[PDB]
């Protein structure tokens, strides 16, 4: 009925008749506050409920996580420890409720995609910029939504940077507006920042290479992407579509390469059902469809099902093509990445930030 501290008590029995808290509505950038489009809206009240109750998780989960997470403890503390409260909270079951995808906690100049495998020794740091970002789902309604985790006052202003393009990017979508416009807007945002880190001055850079994206059913990239430099592409967002708005702000080059050991994967969305004879293999495919289908996984997900000496499977699969890697991203040695990220449902009636909380 009230939510205990530390947090267990899934989000489902904290509401009465399941109604989930809205997230920020918002009037779209320059009618629809129309009787066609309230009914349109009002069509779709199941699913965007079911973005609330995952998006009340997510802002519960990171609360939490906030709390606790300090230099001393490793990184597969940290990601178990947010990975139990977040199977609590979403009420774990299944495919019809969940861990959307792995935990990334990418650090300094690892701006996305690290999550540690077993055997992972890395220990937070004072020093780290690390971007904790995270995903839950009700029947494959998806919120991605990430933050950036620092000890040292010395980031905050490349925080902030970072903070203030995405929201940025968040207010310029809009129904019929160019994703190219976007990514000029939150570009010219990022770019307005400089900053100083250890006595050398930075203009903040987007990472030109890294993207938001819409969002579909059990479909974390469902196939347009929010740029967040100039020269894009002038494609449309839709009604009805919903995106992740990221940004990304590096001291580096601005530009990220596949570094470090994978630990994300994800089955092909498109791939068609592919009979395999291979045991081990087939097995490894039956594993991830009964667990995870289209939503990604990580191999901490699959030692945790008691699954083991997978990894030869798991390289025939990736080179069927019906699972993709999805490495780390880095930018250049010594160079800090910083993160922002929400969901945002276009709605017919309004633009609605559903993973917005009072921390970002
Ligand atoms: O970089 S992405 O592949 C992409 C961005 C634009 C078009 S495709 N990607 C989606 C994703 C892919 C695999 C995963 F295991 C989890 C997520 C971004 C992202 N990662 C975390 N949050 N957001
Ligand atoms: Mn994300
Ligand atoms: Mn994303």
């Amino acid at each position: 009925k009230v939510q205990t501290d530390p947090p267990s008590v899934p989000i489902c029995d904290l509401y009465p008749n399941g109604v989930f808290p809205k997230g920020q509505e918002c009037e779209y950038p320059p009618w629809r506050t129309s009787e066609e489009k309230k009914a349109l809206d009002q069509a779709s009240e199941e699913i965007w409920n079911d973005f609330r109750e995952a998006a009340e998780a997510h802002r519960q989960v990171r609360k939490y996580v906030m709390s606790w997470i300090k230099p001393g403890m490793t990184m597969i503390e940290i990601c178990e420890k947010l990975e139990d409260c977040s199977r609590k909270l979403i009420k774990e079951n299944g495919l019809n409720a969940g861990l959307a995808f792995p935990t990334g906690c990418s650090l300094n100049n690892c701006a996305a995609h690290y999550t540690p495998n077993a055997g992972d020794t890395t220990v937070l740091q004072y020093d780290d910029i690390c971007k904790i970002d995270f995903g839950t789902h009700i029947s494959g309604r998806i919120i991605d939504c990430a933050f950036t985790v620092t000890f040292n006052p010395k980031y905050d202003t490349l925080l902030k940077a970072v903070k203030d393009a995405t929201n940025t990017g968040i207010k310029c979508a809009g129904i019929d507006v160019r994703l190219c416009d976007v990514g000029e807007a939150i570009q010219e945002v990022m770019e307005s920042y400089e900053v100083e880190i250890d006595g050398k001055t930075y203009q903040v850079k987007p990472i030109r290479n890294l993207n938001g994206h819409s969002i579909g059913q059990y479909r974390i990239h469902a196939g347009k992407t929010v740029p967040i430099v100039k020269g894009g592409e002038a494609t449309r967002m839709e009604e009805g579509e919903v995106y992740a708005i990221e940004t990304f702000g590096s001291t580096g080059k601005g530009v990220v390469h596949d570094d470090m050991e994978c630990s994300h994967y994800m089955k092909n969305f498109d791939v068609g059902h592919v009979p395999i004879r291979l045991p081990r293999t087939k097995h490894l495919l039956n594993v991830i469809n009964e667990n995870f289908g289209t939503l990604a996984f990580c191999r901490r997900w699959l030692d945790r099902l008691g699954e083991s000496k997978y990894l030869m499977a798991l390289k025939n699969l990736c080179d069927l093509g019906i699972v993709d890697p999805y490495p780390p991203l880095c930018d250049i040695k010594g160079s800090y990445t910083a993160q922002f990220e929400h969901t945002i449902l276009l709605r017919p009636t309004c633009k609605e930030v559903v993973s917005r909380g009072d921390d970002y």
